[PDB]
């Protein structure tokens, strides 16, 4: 329990020291929340705010009082009671499943994915939330950068065979043709903006495509009904049916990354935010799988010398080479075994007939108003598991976190761009404005932002983790147990996220898909791209008329 009255002013007890008006606000507001047992769990937050509050104004109003190391104490006390009331009055969770597949048509391997969740989830309802006005986004930015991929090899035709012409020279000459082939479609798209504004996305898509990379539209005719057709066929949930998101000061941001940015990434960050806070459930990233039943590998032991996610892996390919469920999927972790292991793990899976004995279902969930839990891994929170009840406290403070990182974002990008220089030019500009606007508090943020333009076009490129992902997530934690909004420079440790975590049993992260991102690559895999395209030119294109 948190301190009485009678005990703070035991705590910040000054012999002879008249009591403040500043203080007396203290002891009543602490007073009237011993006294809200009526009251909702958002409404005795919001009075222990006040009294974080009221406690910040006396120590900022008298900065030598003797009453300031006490209340500095109860300031702590505060934080714990936080803790104590989210984790001790629970309301159930909504029984949805949303996932989200925004940009093109959806793969069997999502749907498989999905399956797995929805056999043994029949209490749940599904969502997959698309967006029937862009399907052709994933097409347009493929389109763009194989042309730019084309056009870098024939201008460096004639250093490709110089070793000193690496895989990072290849990307930065790269990048200049993509960022004057983004700006050539966004100076098209808000010239087109101010015509007829009842086209949807696909439609302005459609007349870039089959104008400058002569497309069929016949052919993106069909892919967009072909589209239509599958999501509809699998839960499909159309964003442009989705009225508060719509109608919120996100939709902008949402907007921004799926049509500017083409980072659909960045864009499910910023509808699974605002799906939960409106709905209620879970979110999970396409590539998550159900949770193993916690006891089915027990009898067999992990080898010493094999890391955790090695054994992860192995025990879902194990699952999948003989049981199936997920056809096509690899066993190249569960192949480095003798066939010792191996027939263990067969014999294992060999005595369940149903799925249900091999997969965990999530059933009544429960937690706080207060809260969203997020699924962690070795290095810390990730948002591609979510828990949410309808309209949590934490949902509104994560989209105001999203907001806030965006109105710096763009306060120093969109200047930049509007100029219309090329890549290199608008970067200085923008890195400029970065270093100029940097303080105390946001700096460590910004020096995170100098690397936006280049997300999902060159490798070991995480920004968007910084403004829509999991830092978004920490500093809203960090805004709920400090009592305040718009916490940028983050001190929150594990101890304090553990708080927020998703129980391992809930979802499977260590899948095939997972190992594959959508919107970032490595320096191996940004190495082999090259020698790749280096390959279909030299062997393919330069062959061609
Ligand atoms: O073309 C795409 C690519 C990505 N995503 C969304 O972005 C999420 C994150 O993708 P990924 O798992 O690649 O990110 P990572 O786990 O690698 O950070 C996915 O689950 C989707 O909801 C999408 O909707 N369409
Ligand atoms: O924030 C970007 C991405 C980070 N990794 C997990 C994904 O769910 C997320 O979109
Ligand atoms: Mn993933």
């Amino acid at each position: 329990s948190l301190v009485n009255r009678k005990q703070l002013e035991k705590m910040a007890n000054v012999r002879f020291r008249t009591q403040e008006d500043e203080y007396v606000a203290i002891l009543d507001a602490l007073e009237e929340y011993h006294n809200m047992s009526e009251n909702t769990v958002v409404e005795k937050y919001l009075k222990l705010k006040d009294i974080n509050s009221l406690t910040d104004i006396y120590i900022d109003t008298y900065k030598k009082s003797g009453r300031n190391k006490a209340l500095k104490k109860f300031k702590e006390y505060l934080v714990t009671e936080v803790l104590e009331l989210k984790n001790n009055n629970l309301t159930p969770v909504e029984k949805n499943l949303h996932f989200v597949w925004i940009g093109g048509q959806i793969n069997d391997t999502a749907i498989n994915y999905i399956n797995q969740w929805k056999d043994v989830n029949s209490d749940y309802n599904v969502n997959v939330f698309y967006d029937s006005n862009a399907f052709l986004i994933n097409t347009l930015k493929k389109t763009v950068v194989e042309s730019a991929i084309n056009d870098t090899l024939e201008s460096f035709r004639e250093n490709l065979n110089d070793p000193r012409f690496d895989y990072n020279k290849f990307f930065r000459k790269r990048m200049e043709i993509i960022y004057d082939k983004q700006k050539n479609f966004i100076n098209y798209y808000k010239a087109q903006r101010e015509e007829n504004p009842e086209l949807i996305i696909d439609d302005i898509v459609k007349t870039y495509l089959s104008n400058e990379y002569s497309k069929e539209i016949d052919e993106l005719n069909t892919y967009i009904e072909e589209s239509l057709n599958k999501i509809t066929q699998n839960s499909g949930n159309d964003v442009r049916n989705f009225e508060e998101f719509k109608n919120g000061e996100s939709f902008n941001l949402y907007e921004q990354e799926l049509v500017e940015r083409w980072n659909l990434a960045a864009a499910s960050d910023i509808l699974r935010i605002s799906a939960l806070k409106e709905i209620g459930g879970m979110y999970l990233d396409v590539d998550m799988l159900p949770g193993i039943q916690p006891d089915l590998f027990e009898s067999i032991e992990k080898p010493s010398s094999v890391t955790v996610d090695f054994w992860e892996m192995t025990k879902l390919e194990a699952i999948m080479k003989y049981k199936e469920y997920i056809p096509e999927y690899t066993s190249e972790h569960f192949d480095m075994l003798d066939e010792e292991v191996q027939s263990s793990f067969e014999s294992v899976l060999a005595s369940k007939s149903d799925k249900s004995e091999i997969f965990s279902s999530l059933g009544d969930m429960e937690a706080s108003p207060l809260e969203v839990k997020i699924a962690f891994n070795s290095k810390g929170i990730i948002n591609q598991g979510l828990i949410s009840v309808k309209d949590s406290y934490c949902s509104n403070l994560i989209v105001k976190q999203i907001e806030n990182r965006y109105k710096i974002l763009n306060n120093s990008l969109n200047p930049a761009i509007s100029e219309d220089n090329d890549f290199n030019t608008t970067t200085n500009t923008f890195i400029d404005s970065i270093m100029a606007e940097a303080n105390a508090d946001n700096g460590r943020f910004m020096m995170e932002l100098g690397k936006y333009l280049r997300v999902g076009f060159f490798p070991d490129v995480k920004t968007t983790i910084n403004l829509s992902g999991p830092e978004a997530y920490a500093a809203a934690y960090q805004d709920l147990l400090m009592f305040k909004e718009g916490s940028m420079n983050i001190h929150l440790i594990e101890a304090d996220l553990r708080n927020f975590e998703i129980s391992k049993t809930n979802i499977s992260q260590s899948t095939e898909q997972e190992m594959a991102s959508l919107w970032s690559f490595d320096d191996a895999r940004a190495k082999a791209q090259f020698e790749e395209y280096k390959r279909n030119y030299f062997e393919g294109s330069l062959l061609e008329h």
